[PDB]
């Protein structure tokens, strides 16, 4: 039941999807928003394209990315931003979070279009190293960027 | 060069194997022990098996794993120990350190019979997280252990 967002770009060679779907519960506990207090689970898809210049195979994950979001709603002009942690679930590991919408007590962040931007970090924010030898090195690492999608939000799916 | 230490285990839905290389340049700089006073590059290369418990694909890199080496000379025994640090190189990434073998003054780390103990801690150490839900939910994961490897070291590769 996974409702996808926007187009996806390509970039940085990675592949970068959004997708939502209804609620997950998330261990360890504490990190995340709550299943019953949120609407949807947003979900970042960054996976290696060919030829990726870091050295990543295509189609692995890409991790230790930091990722952070924002969502605006067009209509109602409301703005929320977040987090994406890294977890792992039946398919397969991702970025994601529990957000809420309608249960949102602020308001303004129902049924309606919106704009979703992701920002992201490459992996040596978070201490993860790369070769640079001659036999075994790869380029450098992307510099901070952003993704715009768009996309209609219909209601939970839950 | 890559020289291969021991048998590859099969483990907790994961291969785990152990190689080692010429001292490895690595970025960004100060979070590994430089190349020139290096003698070798130990690595762990960890993917997951098939029908992972913890819902990773087959092939894919494990990621986030904590990883602490023991690398013991059982003809002099010397031990030191230390922790291999998740990278990128151009086949892939994978958890390495740069070692001082000979160029090591305080043991006789020299060519001789070596034992070396992998001792590998769960994604949820560092903030990993997972779906519990009965949807996309997975599997326990795995509690702290011990992996045992002896090889030969026969000096640095040239
Ligand atoms: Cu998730
Ligand atoms: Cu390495
Ligand atoms: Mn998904
Ligand atoms: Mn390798």
């Amino acid at each position: 039941g996974e409702v996808p967002i926007g187009d996806p770009k390509e970039l940085n060679g990675m592949e970068i999807a959004a997708v939502y779907l209804q609620p997950i519960e998330m261990e360890p506990r504490g990190i995340d928003l709550a299943a019953s207090l949120a609407d949807i689970h947003l979900e970042a898809d960054i996976h290696a394209l060919k030829n990726n210049p870091n050295g990543f195979p295509e189609g692995f994950w890409m991790p230790y990315l930091t990722i952070a979001y924002e969502l605006k709603n067009t209509d109602t002009g409301a703005i929320k931003r977040g987090t994406l942690m890294p977890m792992v679930a039946d398919d397969g590991p991702h970025y994601g979070a529990n957000i809420a919408m309608e249960k949102d007590k602020k308001g303004g962040f129902g049924v309606g279009n919106y704009e979703l931007t992701f920002y992201i970090s490459n992996p040596e924010k978070q201490g993860f190293g790369r070769h640079v030898d001659e036999e075994t090195g790869v380029g450098k690492w992307f510099e901070p960027f952003k993704v715009d999608y768009k996309f209609k939000y219909t209601g939970t799916p839950k």
